[PDB]
């Protein structure tokens, strides 16, 4: 059998815990990093937001068993225990869990989050990310975690609150039929907030509709990107590029990088009778694979753009392992 083609059996409902699996597994930085054993050296087993390793431990072996190659398919039980210790979307959830199992911080410091203070963005925008990794450090920070910028400007006071956050993936709203682009556009187009979203502002200690308008600051080696379909379903068709996803004319930060990114697998979502299943790309071949719970079967890019796909996992060129742009 070979490496990483190997299914996961459905153990009973657990949404789309396999076909978020397949996504990770198939997430070449973070397979590589398990595979090579480098976890057992930043397994954090006192941490009071962590598992005390066991998410790791377990996400660990089960990753063996499907690189091993012995396995035309697996069940991923003991995993799914420990998450469900976790966690009473599960996306944020696992990432959530592996990087606190894996934080190379032992004691999280207390920070007090500046406001921007007409300060430059630069200037903000790295000590928020140095203020981040003062508390979490972190493989998983290091292949997913990005930044973006937030300005909320007050209808009353006029205050405008300017804070960079850190994200692990990008929910992008939906614009019938609409491209990637279109989306993220609209992710970053200023809107009101309405009475059922209000933000407290500071100044006068009421909440506000306030404008909303957001920016991307900095793009992770792997770009997770969430089409919020849910909160019935809209089926609108998105089309996503497969290669060549050029992210530069939303980046607000003048010394990012090249921020070009190809496609490397996608959560598919069917009938919300509702059913998950992954489009993955193989490290080793470079094929394209489907996997359906215990079955894997060859597939071809021109498959890949759906009304079904939900979950959009791309990585960045530069990060590429063993190729050099
Ligand atoms: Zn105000």
């Amino acid at each position: 059998e070979q490496p990483g083609l190997c299914g996961l059996s459905n153990l009973g409902n657990t949404c789309f815990m396999n076909s978020a699996i397949q996504c990770l597994s198939n997430t070449p930085p973070l397979t590589e990093y398990f595979l090579n054993d480098k976890y057992q050296e930043e397994l954090n087993f006192d941490n009071p937001l962590g598992m005390r390793g066991e998410i790791a431990k377990s996400y660990a072996e089960l990753i063996k068993q499907m690189w091993s190659g012995k396995f035309s398919y697996v069940t991923p039980r003991a995993f799914k225990t420990q998450v469900g210790r976790f966690a009473p979307e599960l996306l944020a959830f696992l990432l959530d869990g592996l990087h606190e199992d894996l934080n190379r911080i032992r004691k999280k410091p207390y920070i007090q989050l500046k406001d921007a203070d007409g300060r430059p963005d630069k200037v903000v925008a790295e000590e928020a990310w140095e203020n981040h990794l003062k508390r979490n450090d972190s493989i998983i920070v290091d292949i997913f975690h990005g930044l973006f910028k937030s300005t909320l400007v007050c209808p009353e006071c006029a205050k405008i609150s300017v804070t960079f956050d850190p994200f692990c993936y990008l929910t992008l709203p939906l614009a019938s039929k609409v491209k990637l682009k279109d989306c993220i556009e609209l992710f970053t187009t200023k809107e009101k907030l309405g009475a059922e979203d209000p933000w407290y502002c500071p100044n006068c200690k009421e909440h506000q509709q306030a404008t909303k308008k957001l920016d991307l600051w900095s793009l992770p080696p792997v770009l997770v990107v969430h089409l919020k379909r849910f909160s019935d379903k809209l089926d609108t068709l998105v089309d996503f590029p497969i290669n060549d996803l050029d992210m530069s004319e939303f980046l607000i930060n003048p010394n990012a990088g090249p921020c070009r990114y190809n496609l490397i697998a996608v959560s598919n979502h069917y009938g919300g009778g509702g059913h998950y299943t992954a489009f993955a790309k193989n490290k080793d071949d470079g094929k394209w694979y489907y996997f359906d719970d215990s079955s894997v079967s060859t597939a071809s890019e021109d498959q890949i753009v759906s009304k079904a796909a939900y979950v959009l996992f791309y990585q960045r060129q530069d990060t590429f392992s063993g190729t050099g742009f």
